């Protein structure tokens, strides 16, 4: 649907300018710089599965626009497997309920959404050019949230972790070596990385003025009112930050 086409196309543009903003690089220089590789405009071959396919109509949008030769298959499951396949796919994109992955076939490279999503966030984070200090804060501890937390601990940064689930929180101290974070003994942060499915998670006393959100968790952590008023810069995007580096990851 061109009204549609032309509404994720705006969406990546304005999370563009937004990672711009704040690292100086747009979302392919972040990935480029991440992982060390580069794009050949490989021929990418987008399988939908049951489990109507406007996520793979999505995801069609979105490695076109990061200039991925890239294909949707007629065929759902199995058999468009092997249709994208006969077609040259060198890498394989699919998702059930559980899995949504990237796979290199020429290198036998393999990514998962979840870490992907969450080391590209807390990556974003990493890099804001105004930082005041090397304290970051990190609200969400689970599936994307973990990898993002463990990123910023081998880059050196001091890393505060908080979830509600406190058995989380505590594997997160062990395995890690994170500072738990006291929602009752608050102090304020520049870098944040939230990774939850929940709206209201990040107090306001934790913020400071012109701080950076970086979250690709749904909803927003913040209310559109507390973001106005620290001028806080979002980096939020639904689908296609973590698609691109799921594909960078496997080149
Ligand atoms: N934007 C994207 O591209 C993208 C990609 C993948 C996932 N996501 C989204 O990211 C979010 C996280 O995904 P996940 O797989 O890590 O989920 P998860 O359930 O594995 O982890 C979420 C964690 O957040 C914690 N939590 C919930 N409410 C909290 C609160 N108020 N304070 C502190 N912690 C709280 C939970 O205990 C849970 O451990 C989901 O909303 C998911 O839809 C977005
Ligand atoms: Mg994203
Ligand atoms: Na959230």
């Amino acid at each position: 649907t061109p009204d549609d086409l032309i509404n994720i196309n705006m969406q990546l543009q304005k999370a563009d300018s937004a990672v711009q903003e704040v690292t100086g690089l747009d979302i392919k220089g972040i990935c480029k710089a991440l992982y060390g590789t580069f794009s050949s405009s490989e021929k990418v071959g987008i399988v939908p599965v049951t489990s109507i396919g406007n996520f793979s109509a999505s995801l069609h949008a979105i490695t076109q626009y990061f200039g991925f030769d890239s294909f949707v298959t007629d065929m759902p499951d199995v058999s468009g497997y092997y249709e994208a396949v006969q077609n040259g796919a060198e890498i394989i994109l699919m998702a059930d309920d559980r899995t949504f992955l990237a796979h290199n076939l020429k290198n036998g490279k393999m990514a998962n959404n979840q870490p992907c999503t969450g080391i590209i966030y807390a990556e974003i984070a990493s890099r804001y050019l105004k930082a005041d200090s090397k304290d970051v804060l990190v609200v969400g501890l689970g599936k994307v949230g973990f990898p993002g937390a463990e990123h910023l601990v081998q880059k050196d940064f001091r890393v505060y972790g908080y979830d509600a689930d406190e058995t989380l929180l505590e594997r997160a101290t062990s395995n890690l070596g994170i500072i738990p974070f006291d929602p009752a003994n608050p102090k304020k942060f520049s870098i944040i990385f939230e990774a939850t499915p929940c709206a209201n998670t990040i107090p306001e006393a934790v913020l400071s003025e012109n701080c950076v959100l970086s979250t690709p968790g749904i909803p927003c952590a913040i209310s559109e009112e507390l973001r106005d008023k620290y001028e806080v810069q979002l980096i939020a995007e639904p689908l296609g930050i973590g698609t691109a580096s799921m594909l960078y990851s496997v080149l």
